[PDB]
């Protein structure tokens, strides 16, 4: 049974629903971005339209084997008519082809749909600029004042200082970073930039860095693991055990590992500072967890929802438990409170 929070009223319409078989009165099913919570149920024998950005069709057709005849890809910043209704995609500053979506109903409601975002000031001058938002559907993910993290560029800047640092001061150190779906692309290519390398990986991590639209990939990646000095790693292997099993799989090319984990936020962030982190050290090999978050953190989401004033939230993320949304209704009253609205 497909949840209230992903239809949307007076239309054929749903986002991110393809786990719940045939879902009725459906015309067209939105996906805002190639993660598999948001895709789940999709796959190569789909037989309905599926409206999503460029990126995201590339990825449907080439990764799920979904047919060329299902996919409707959208430019983004346009206004297009889907079955009769007007929409626009927006770039939702998540992963790489992640949209929010505006609905202009035929009664004169207007709806944002924002799917996974990191709510950004440079999102107040979009076309959002113009009208009036009646209903909010907000990716909700971290709505409690104790998460907080850096911005992207301070992330970027202590990784990119950190693997220069040691790898000068030993050339025959190894970059690890690891990977379990895309996104977050920025950490291991601002690695490697640095340390004048291509980035090595897995076949099928290059397929999928193939879809993207990345300008001069070709120039930035590679499967040549032996002529690359940054590799990609699935997530799960980035432990001790498993960074000891790659070094010796180097054939004696390399006698240090320096290994990222980029999470989302962690319990760690309420005490240290970016500038403070130090890794987890087992012998030749050290474990360096970095907070880059593709989410909207606390403050960040409410400046963007006391900019846009809608008349509605609707929660998309931490809908379980009774806890959780009580929490979220009280932030929101506030926001409108000390909005003045
Ligand atoms: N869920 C809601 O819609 C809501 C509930 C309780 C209190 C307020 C609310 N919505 C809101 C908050 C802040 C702003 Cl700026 C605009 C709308
Ligand atoms: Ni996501």
């Amino acid at each position: 049974t497909c949840p209230f929070y992903k239809k949307i009223p007076g239309t054929g319409f749903t986002v991110d629903a393809f786990q719940y078989g045939v879902v009725e009165g459906c015309t067209a099913y939105f996906l805002t971005h190639f993660h598999s919570d948001h895709y789940a149920g999709l796959s190569k024998h789909f037989t309905f339209p599926v409206y999503c950005s460029e990126i995201t069709g590339n990825l449907l057709k080439n990764k799920l084997h979904v047919q060329e005849q299902y996919i409707h890809p959208l430019p983004l910043d346009t206004e297009c008519i889907v079955n009769g209704v007007k929409v626009v995609l927006l770039d939702a500053n998540h992963c790489p082809g992640a949209v929010m979506i505006l609905f202009y109903l035929p009664n004169g409601t207007v709806i944002l749909h924002t799917g996974d975002f990191r709510a950004d000031p440079s999102m107040e001058r979009s076309l959002l600029a113009d009208q009036k938002v009646h209903m909010l559907y907000l990716d909700t993910t971290y709505c409690s004042p104790e998460y907080t993290f850096p911005s992207q560029q301070e992330v970027i800047r202590f990784a990119i200082n950190t693997a220069f640092e040691a790898v000068t001061l030993n050339p025959h150190a190894l970059v690890v970073c690891g990977t379990y779906s895309i996104g977050k692309e920025k950490v291991f290519l601002a690695i490697a930039d640095v340390l004048g390398s291509k980035v090595g990986m897995s076949q099928e991590k290059y397929k999928t860095l193939q879809c993207l639209n990345i300008p001069e990939i070709n120039s930035l990646i590679t499967t040549d693991m032996c002529s690359s000095l940054v590799h990609l790693l699935p997530m799960m292997q980035i432990n001790f055990k498993g960074l000891q099993s790659h070094l010796k799989k180097c054939g004696g090319k390399y006698n240090q590992i320096l290994a990222f984990r980029p999470t989302g936020w962690t319990h760690s962030n309420k005490f240290t500072r970016i500038a403070d982190v130090i890794p987890q050290t087992k012998g030749n090999i050290s474990i360096y967890g970095i907070p880059y978050s593709e989410h909207s953190s606390y403050l960040e989401m409410k400046r963007f929802v006391q900019w846009l004033k809608p008349q509605k939230i609707i929660p998309t993320v931490n809908v379980g438990t009774w806890k959780s949304r009580s929490t979220m209704e009280k932030y929101f009253r506030e926001w409108k409170l000390e909005a003045g609205y």
